[PDB]
């Protein structure tokens, strides 16, 4: 089995897995919608009670499974729990990352397309003037790129440029993945992560210099880091915070598991795990948080910024920020650096999200790396046409796989590892080979606190928030639901084909 | 490998394959739309120049492949032409019947649901009066069953009864298929075909007794069998006639091939093939043709009947005929006999349409019969939700797979067998074991006349008829196109997995 060549390469690859569009696009929107500093206390508590323990748990499960030649959850779940139901539940660790891949790579392709056009100066020219005279050209720029519906049909019409750039993005992901773990992912991570950090720091510095009659970058920081204790009682803030923690640390996607399955059987995961997670948190709260919000607040004031963030998920990063930059000397190039940053943030993450599918085809169906990568790319590419051409399909996939799915899977994987497989056996598996040991308190966190936290969360979620979406949606959501249910059935069938293959091999020996 | 137990069982099973909804529902509509007797000369010529030769060709290819343990076209095409492209082209012999299955079984389920309600007298009561006061209750009856859209959203809402009956229909197909070739399909065919013939003859007799001030059943017959020679110059009539010939004889669906792969290597196919095809033609022109049209013409006159047929594909058999029957003594029960007839016609055909997928999973992926049947049923059932809930999805599948697809595949399979593999070698393969030999003239038909006929047909088709559908459709057609393209990719992947399995088995020996 392939292994990570160096410890640094391991850490940077795992940091690249976690550090992504979630740090720079999702986090600021989530924090801004939920009162800035009011979002941060639940967020921090979620990092400690959920983020950290699940990270160690997923590293352990992957390392454990990798030692036996298995990097994905259909097989790994079965190793921890010898029941046919474990294989079925394991299918989610293939389904979640595949479905997320289908929209994540497409959004990643936009950052590349924007980087290209911003570099060559093929951007909108605002009148040299109210905010809307500045923002509108950039709104139309995004709208023409992804092809937002101009009528009442729920159909998107991406530009030819956007489509070709998606193909190129897919090509770039394949070029890295096809070279494997050490010579592809690990090697790229060593080049990508320092670069990414450099760009982000520069952007933070450049944004900290923003100043207008409406305020400064410092105002944006104070809004993000000023605690509001009268919001700790709102369930909505906790749900948003835990969902961000999952999304940001790549947890519940079966993808930390798969990466960890290339860690050598006795190699450390306690310090490595903690370090990869802390690296992500710094890139998130210090870098991601210091760019978008402070810039928006400096130009529009706190109240307007919050309204912008609420407007959409992509408004702040694809419209507002580049519009703001356009009013600053060298702002088009700064727009380029921002989109180039997002692209490397996306790319280092999308190779991670597609690897579980690759690992499954290699490990369980005995495909070569070449074939596993190409077939995986083929499924993601073909499937992405749904997200490219059907308005709101992206939203539906992100809800079922990237939002609900990950929390459910987080709880599932913990129960299987710490309850079914055995708490003391799990505790010993995590700690084996550790450069440091997991603090004793975290045994009781993992066994009792974390599962109860997630279970209560999911209950409050399904009671007071999901019935508002099962009745209040356009019929076209069923196209996406139909298709991704079909993907789950497809993956179940492959797991079935893999158990049959394993049986025929065992018979002929 | 499984084989047909008896020659009679073989013939009746192959007759059941061919004799179906196409004989009783499709043929009358096609003939009525295309001028009755004006349709019949092209139809007869198509039977002789296309129907017969392709039938012998498909029996031969299946018997040939079966001798080597292969019943489907990905492998069989490769045996006749040792090129990677033959496997890819072979995928259509899995894709066409699977896509057709997805809508054919659902329509079959309607005949069962109607049979049930007509038996128990849970039918509409017309006022005891213009034609529309009689027809409307039956139109609403069909519309409430399949759930035709009442607004402007392209969404169907099938009754709970229709849905459960679909599940039962799937269950009934599985119960037969899971018992295999001789103990399932062949056994059922021996029971189903005489029954079906009996019902049809009775219905023909009962319809021949229909008489109203508007005309008699004899008027309907004269319209169907009175030649119009000024229509032999219209390409549209020839296209309709050849498409019906394909659909009716089950040709181009990879399904005659698969059935024939259970015929013993030296067993006759010339007489058996001709007999199965003549049996279908009798059930079509004599039985199918003598029920719907003569009844419609007897009650409404020739001109009104033609208009009814043009109204839709299901109008004549699901609305008009039962409405007409309702005006006759014992007419509700006669409605039941009609729908019971359609159901057995559908059932004997849908077990045939799903067998290529079963044969592929057995032959190439080494699945047991149980698993192959259950997984096949699972894909058809899941996939049928598209046809059940999206208005016009059925139409789109029937065009690409059941209409264009079969003619393309007919031409493809002939070129591969009679041109690539070798005309003299093909001619000898067909004739080997024959109780009679194929008339010498048919060598030149198969080699020269048939492929040129189909090629010209496809050209005239794609030039003057398909651009009117690539521009003139609602955007929702892309949902279906997207999904069935995804099915083709899925099947290509399985063919890929099968070649990999074959290679690993050959290495370990
Ligand atoms: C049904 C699934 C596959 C159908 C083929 C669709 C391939 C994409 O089609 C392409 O989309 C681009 C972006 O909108 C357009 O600019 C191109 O003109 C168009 O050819
Ligand atoms: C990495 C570069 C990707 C190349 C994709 C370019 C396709 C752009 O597309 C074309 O751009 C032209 C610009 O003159 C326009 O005139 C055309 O309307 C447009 O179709
Ligand atoms: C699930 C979505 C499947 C992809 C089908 C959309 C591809 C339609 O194909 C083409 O798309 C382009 C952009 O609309 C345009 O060139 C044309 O309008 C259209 O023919
Ligand atoms: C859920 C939040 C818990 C995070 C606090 C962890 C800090 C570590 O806490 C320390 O752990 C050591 C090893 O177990 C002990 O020797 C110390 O007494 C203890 O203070
Ligand atoms: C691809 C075929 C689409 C079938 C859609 C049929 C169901 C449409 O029903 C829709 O369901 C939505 C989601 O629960 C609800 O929000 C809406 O009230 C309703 O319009
Ligand atoms: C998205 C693909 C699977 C979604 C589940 C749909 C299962 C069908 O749903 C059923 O449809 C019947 C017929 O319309 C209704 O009568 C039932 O109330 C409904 O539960
Ligand atoms: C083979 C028999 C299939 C059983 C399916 C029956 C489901 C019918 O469905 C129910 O029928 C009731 C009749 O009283 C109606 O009152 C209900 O509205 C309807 O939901
Ligand atoms: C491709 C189609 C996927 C199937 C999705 C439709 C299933 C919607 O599910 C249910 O369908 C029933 C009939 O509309 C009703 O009970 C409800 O409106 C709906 O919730
Ligand atoms: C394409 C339509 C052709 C159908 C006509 C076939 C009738 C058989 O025709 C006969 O075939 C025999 C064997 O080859 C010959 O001995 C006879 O001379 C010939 O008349
Ligand atoms: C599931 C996502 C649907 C994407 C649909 C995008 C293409 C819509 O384009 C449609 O194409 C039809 C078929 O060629 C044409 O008949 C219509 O002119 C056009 O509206
Ligand atoms: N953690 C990534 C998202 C992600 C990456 C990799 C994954 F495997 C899953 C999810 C981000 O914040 O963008
Ligand atoms: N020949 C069948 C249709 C059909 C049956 C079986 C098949 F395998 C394909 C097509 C009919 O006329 O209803
Ligand atoms: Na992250
Ligand atoms: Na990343
Ligand atoms: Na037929
Ligand atoms: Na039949």
């Amino acid at each position: 089995r392939e292994h990570w060549a160096t410890r640094l390469g391991l850490i940077l690859a795992m940091a690249g897995n976690a550090v992504g569009l979630g740090n720079f696009l999702r986090f600021p929107v989530q924090a801004a919608e939920n009162g800035g500093g009011a979002f941060m206390i639940p967020y921090i508590i979620a990092f400690l009670l959920v983020g950290i323990p699940l990270m160690w748990i997923e590293w352990a499960m992957g390392r454990y499974g990798g030692a036996q030649g298995h990097g994905t959850t259909p097989a790994i779940f079965y190793l921890l729990w010898r029941n046919r139901f474990a294989k079925i539940l394991g299918v989610f660790g293939l389904w979640i990352p595949l479905v997320v891949a289908i929209y994540y790579v497409y959004i990643e392709s936009w950052t590349l397309g924007f980087a290209i056009k911003f570099l060559v100066g093929l951007v909108p020219e605002p009148p040299p003037t109210d905010p809307d005279s500045i923002l509108r050209p950039f709104k139309e720029f995004l709208y023409s790129y992804i092809g937002v519906p101009k009528g009442d049909e729920p159909i998107l019409k991406p530009s030819l440029f956007a489509y070709i750039v998606f193909l190129i993005t897919m090509f770039i992901n394949v070029s890295i993945l096809i070279r494997g773990i050490s010579k592809g992912i690990e090697r790229f991570a060593k080049i990508a992560m320092p670069t990414l950090f450099i760009l982000a720091v520069f952007l933070v510095i450049r944004v900290f210099l923003l100043e207008t009659p409406n305020g400064t970058a410092a105002d944006g920081l104070n809004f993000l880091w000023t605690p509001d204790f009268e919001k700790l009682k709102d369930p909505g803030v906790w749900i948003a915070a835990v969902g961000q923690i999952f999304f940001t640390l790549s947890l519940g996607f079966g993808a930390i598991i798969t990466y960890a399955s290339y860690v050598r059987k006795d190699q450390d995961i306690v310090l490595s795990g903690l370090t990869a997670a802390t690296l992500n948190e710094k890139a998130e709260v210090i870098l991601g948080g210091s760019i978008s919000i402070p810039a928006a607040v400096a130009f529009f004031g706190v109240a307007n910024a919050v309204a912008i963030a609420k407007a959409g998920a992509f408004n702040l990063g694809f419209i507002t920020l580049p519009a703001i930059f356009s009013q600053t000397a060298g702002g088009t190039f700064l727009g380029f650096l921002w989109f180039f940053l997002l692209f490397f943030a996306g790319l280092t993450s999308s190779i991670a999200i597609m690897q579980p599918m690759i690992a499954f085809l290699e490990d369980e169906l005995k495909l070569s790396r070449k074939h596993a990568v190409l077939w995986t790319a083929a499924i993601v590419f073909f499937s992405a046409h749904l997200v490219m051409f059907l308005n709101k399909s992206l939203d539906e996939m992100d809800f079922w796989a990237g939002t609900i799915g990950v929390v459910f899977f987080g709880l599932t994987e913990l129960i299987i590892f710490f309850w079914i497989f055995g708490a003391d056996k799990a505790w010993e598996e995590i700690n084996r080979g550790g450069i440091i040991k997991v603090p004793r308190i975290y045994y009781y966190v993992m066994r009792y606190i974390t599962p109860a936290f997630l279970a209560v969360l999911l209950v409050v979620w399904a009671r007071e928030y999901i019935p508002k979406i099962m009745e209040e949606t356009h019929w076209t959501v069923w196209i996406t639901r139909f298709y991704i249910i079909g993907l789950f059935l497809f993956l179940t069938f492959l797991v079935f084909l893999a158990e049959r293959r394993r049986n025929h091999e065992s018979a002929g020996t």
